[PDB]
């Protein structure tokens, strides 16, 4: 998580954390 | 867009998709 290369975010399966694109 | 792996689903930099995990 640093830039927002996309607007729609999208979060993964590890403790609870997403991000853009 | 099959298969549930986990609550938490994530939007892909595509055209306006998402998924589990």
């Amino acid at each position: 998580g640093s830039k927002k290369p996309v607007p729609i975010i999208a979060c993964n399966r590890r403790t609870g954390k997403c991000q853009r694109a």
